[PDB]
Parts: structure tokens; C-alpha cells; sequence
């Protein structure tokens, strides 16, 4: 039957107020084309009341009109919608298409209430299309290019439950299509050169944590956790970057650089018993190191304890003869007391407890690890990326974790070391140099295989991730494991925390 | 009738005294709240603390200088 509505006027309203009244090509006027929001699906997974689609009047409902939209700044007029359903003889059901006037707002409507608006109902079996006029109910003379305007909408809902019979293959869905064309009342308004204007955003790579490279110790990432009893605001110098691409601290691009160094090596004689190698540091790509605006050469260790390093002749060409020695070097402050990576000079000793000229040192194990920064400049202030933070109340740092070999001395055992982003995300942000638009990004961590959402989190623009968690209590997450953006997100955005995954509930 | 002015402090602790011997008393509320990551800006001066073989400066803080106290009470 016809809609319970009176015909709405077109251009006649905005004549004495718009600067121009611009007509459209009559060939568009009645050619039914697939709307940009031209698809939907109904499946037994849907429940009566589910909104299959929600359209709002505007030139954005027709591809042609849309193209013209980029040329004018206003519009007025009525459109015409046509809906199609590709059902079976096995698909029983009914859909409701209702016109919701502007000003009504948003509410949860029961299928019964959906009927109270001018509507059209159709059985999912129909071979023929359904037609519904989308009138331009106006409170104002006309419309401007603004999707913040409240225009009349078309809401399609499942009126009755979809009930497939026969050999019920739940992989069966009814395909729906929406098509439109403008009623001859339609008119664009002011001619504006506005022909082109877009933007961009930030995305993350779909790499699971357990496929990633760790940014502070050169090993795969093995763990993904939060742990309120660890230091909340660590002062990590590696694995630091901002979402905008700004690298901080000693953060290298390559994960092969992480916790490694290069030097010219020699054996001076202060004590005079040549067991101590003196390393004059160079950058690991063989270029000269100059004390600058970071604490040490790129990737130089940003923690303490006693590091066992293996030092080999630098490889320049095939046939370069190689010497390889092991040393222990002390990373922390102690004590009367030499070592200033920042100035370019560190000492290790031949775990006497061979090699010289130019060498490369890689980490072999740690002894007495402590995750605090070494004394980089022998007492003097030094340039440092800032402590990670702040966090809202109840927010804690998301940790990517790997294990160092710690030695002993009658016993080597795994020791945990954490970082704020995997090296792939370090490289990703340094490379994209995204434009940042607000203070943090809302991310979901999801299992893309199973579909399961594990949690939500905040990626602050300064390059660290927060979760809300009250426990006390390291909490560990599956590492397989993809992150997705979001939103932007103000900094006081409240994240969701959690529940006892048990759902059941009783009528009571 | 006398006037008493402070000369030094011994065992300072910046917690309020017991003004009403156990009973509830009228009090300005604790300073706050603060957003997460926000902390109080402190105006600081030093009391002479005594000892007893050793007087040494001791820090004591307040939320606004007295001139700003007077300024707001006056401007309303």
C-alpha cells in the first residue's frame, strides 16, 4: 500500500534564500542504481528486531548524486528507494522498512513499534523489488553539505525470525540490495568548486605478538602480559617510538641492533695486566659515534647487571679473518668506577676472572639483571627518553616479554625482560610517520581466527599501551593475538576491564 | 593576655593536630581531587628544626602564597 505521508515539496522552498537552485540530469532522475550502502544480509543468526540497515536521506545515497555532491554545497528533494531480496523457498520471514522522521532521535524499538511509522513489509521470498519513497521532511528551508544534519531515515528490520527449513545449511544467507534514484523534486543548490578533499589515519600491522621481534633483548617475543607489581613507569631507552614516528632514546631501526654494540677495541695498561678491553664505541653500521641527543650508540643496552658479550672482528668482505673473544662487562653505576657509553667509552674484561681493531659485540647472557638504566655518563646528566606514562587511575602498562639467559654459576635460568612495543611496531611507526589527531588510540586485541575479542586497550601517542586491570597479580594473555585501531580517544577515555567469563543466568 | 609566635619545631609531622580531643571537629576538606597523572603544586618554606645538638632546615608546604589568599578573599 502507499505510504502514510503527504507529498513533500522540493526546490520551491529554498528559492528566495539559496544563491542558486541547480537542476540535475533527468537521466539520473529515474535510473535505479545500487546505493553506496547497497548491501545487507539476513541469516538465522539475526534476531527479529535486528537493524539490517539504517539509511539517512542525502545525495550520499546515490553514486551519481554523490559524485555531484562534490560540486555543490547544498541540496533539497525527495528520493526513491528500491529493495531486493534473493531468498529461497526454504527461507520464511518478513522484513519491515520504516521511515523515521528527523527529531525522533535514537531509541530501541520493538518490532511492534517499528510498525507505527509509515512502513512497508515484505516476505523474504519475493522475486520482485520493494519500493519506498524517501521524503525530504524538513524543518528548515533546505540542506547543506553536512552529515550532522538530521534528515529522514529508512530503517530495515527483521520483522519475524528467519526460519530456514529442509537440510538447514546455516551457511545460507539471504542477500539484500538497496537501490535508489532521485525523485524529480531533487535539486542541488550552490555551485562550489569543492572538488576533492580527504584525509588519513593510523593503522597497525596484523602481526601476532608471538611472531614478533623483541625490542630490548634480541629474541622473539614469547609473552604478552600486565603486572601491577612491576615498576609502573619504566625508563626504557630502546623500543621507544611515538605514534607519529618520532624515535626516542637509543631506539634502533633493526632488531639485530638491540642490546649489541660496535667499537674499536684495544688493551691499555692502567693496572698494567691487559685483561681489560677498552672499547671506543662506533655506531653499529660502522659510522663514527658522537656524543649527542640520546644516551649511547643506537641499541646499546638500557638495563643493568653484568652482561656477557661475545666480541668478534667486524665483517667487511669475504675472507676477513675473524677473532672471537668473550668478556663480561658491567652495565650499572658502580663505583669509583669507569664506563661512559654516552661519551663513547666502555671497558669489559676477558672473563679471565685476542681481538682488537674494529669489532661487534652481541649479548650472550646476563648476571644480576636489574631493569634500571645503566649509568651512561658517569654521574653527569644525560639525554634520556622520559619515563613511560602517565596512566589514568587503574590503567597499567601492556608488556611484550622475552627471556634472557641468566647465569650462574651452577645454573642458567630464563629471566623476563619486557618492552612497550615489538620491534616490528617500532619500525612501522618510524616508517609511516602518521599524523596524530588526539591523545591516544583505542585498540581491540582479537583472535582473527576464532573471532574472539580478548580486550580493549589504549595506545597513547607517546608509544605505550595501557589496560584497565585491578588485580595484583600478573595477568597473562594469549599471544596469537592481533591488534586493531579504534579511535582516537581522548586521554581520559575509560577502558573496559573485565568479568567472569561465565554467562549463564537464570530467570530466577 | 599574651601573644605566642613559633620559634622552632621538633619532630614535625605534616598531619593535623588533634583539635577537639577525640571528637569530630569542623575541617576544610582534604585538598583534591586530581585527574590521573596530576599532582599538587607546592609553595615551600623552611622551619627551624631542633635538636638537641643540631638545628636544620625542615620543609613545609602550602597550596597558595598568603598574597594569593588575600587576593582571592578580597576580590570575591
Amino acid at each position: 500500500d502507499p505510504l502514510a505521508m503527504d507529498p513533500v515539496a522540493g526546490s520551491s522552498t529554498a528559492v528566495a534564500t539559496a544563491g542558486q537552485v541547480n537542476p540535475i540530469d533527468p537521466w539520473i532522475i529515474n535510473n535505479f542504481v545500487q546505493a553506496p550502502q547497497g548491501e545487507f544480509t539476513i541469516s538465522p543468526n539475526n534476531t527479529p528486531g535486528d537493524v539490517l540497515f539504517d539509511l539517512s536521506l542525502g545525495p550520499h545515497l546515490n553514486p551519481f548524486l554523490l559524485h555531484l555532491s562534490q560540486m555543490y554545497n547544498g541540496w533539497v528533494g525527495n528520493m526513491r528507494v528500491r529493495i531486493m531480496l534473493a531468498g529461497n523457498a526454504f527461507t520464511a520471514g518478513k522484513i519491515i522498512v520504516s521511515c523515521i522522521p528527523p527529531g525522533f532521535g535514537s531509541h530501541n524499538l520493538t518490532i511492534a513499534q517499528a510498525t507505527l511509522f509509515p512502513h512497508v513489509i515484505a516476505d523474504v521470498r519475493t522475486l520482485d523489488p520493494i519500493e519506498v519513497p524517501l521524503e525530504d521532511v524538513r524543518n528548515v528551508l533546505f540542506h547543506n553539505n553536512d552529515r550532522n544534519q538530521q534528515t529522514m531515515r529508512l530503517v530495515c528490520m527483521l520483522y519475524t525470525p528467519l526460519r530456514t527449513g529442509g537440510g538447514t545449511g546455516d551457511s545460507f544467507v539471504v542477500a539484500g540490495r538497496v537501490m535508489t534514484c532521485p525523485s524529480p523534486d531533487f535539486n542541488f543548490l550552490f555551485l562550489v568548486p569543492a572538488a576533492a578533499a580527504a584525509a588519513r589515519m593510523v593503522d597497525l600491522p596484523v602481526i601476532q605478538p608471538r611472531l614478533c621481534t623483541h625490542a630490548r633483548w634480541p629474541a622473539p617475543v614469547y609473552g604478552l602480559l600486565v603486572d601491577p607489581s612491576l615498576p609502573s613507569n619504566p625508563q626504557w631507552q630502546n623500543g621507544r617510538v611515538h605514534v607519529d614516528g618520532t624515535l626516542l632514546g637509543t631506539t634502533p631501526i633493526s632488531g639485530s641492533w638491540v642490546s649489541c654494540f660496535a667499537a674499536e677495541a684495544a688493551y691499555e695498561f692502567q693496572s698494567g695486566t691487559g685483561e681489560v678491553a677498552t672499547f671506543t664505541l662506533i655506531e653499529q653500521d660502522g659510522s663514527a659515534y658522537v656524543p649527542g641527543d640520546r644516551a649511547a650508540p643506537l641499541g646499546y643496552p638500557d638495563f643493568s647487571g653484568q652482561l656477557e658479550i661475545e666480541v668478534q672482528t667486524e665483517t667487511t668482505k669475504t675472507g676477513d679473518k675473524l677473532k672471537v673473544t668473550t668478556f663480561e662487562m658491567i652495565l650499572g653505576p658502580t663505583t669509583n668506577a669507569d664506563q661512559a657509553p654516552y661519551q663513547g667509552r666502555v671497558f669489559a674484561s676477558v672473563t679471565a676472572a685476542l681481538v682488537d681493531g674494529r669489532v661487534r659485540a652481541v649479548p650472550r647472557s646476563i648476571y644480576g639483571f636489574q631493569d634500571t638504566i645503566p649509568e651512561y655518563n658517569d654521574g653527569l646528566l644525560v639525554p634520556l627518553a622520559p619515563p613511560i606514562g602517565p596512566f589514568l587511575p587503574g590503567e597499567v602498562l601492556l608488556r611484550f616479554r622475552t627471556y634472557m639467559r641468566q647465569i650462574d654459576t651452577a645454573d642458567a635460568a630464563a629471566e623476563a625482560i619486557d618492552c612497550a612495543l615489538p620491534q616490528e611496531f617500532v619500525s612501522w611507526f618510524a616508517s609511516n610517520a602518521f599524523t596524530v589527531q588526539s591523545e591516544a588510540l583505542l585498540l581491540r586485541y582479537r583472535n582473527t581466527l576464532t573471532g574472539q575479542l580478548l580486550f580493549e586497550c589504549k595506545l597513547y601517542n607517546e608509544g605505550y599501551i595501557a589496560l584497565s586491570y585491578s588485580g595484583s597479580g600478573p595477568l597473562t594473555f594469549p599471544t596469537d593475538g592481533i591488534f586493531e585501531v579504534v579511535s582516537w580517544v581522548p586521554r581520559l577515555y575509560q577502558l573496559a576491564s573485565v568479568g567472569s567469563l561465565a554467562t549463564g543466568r537464570m530467570l530466577k
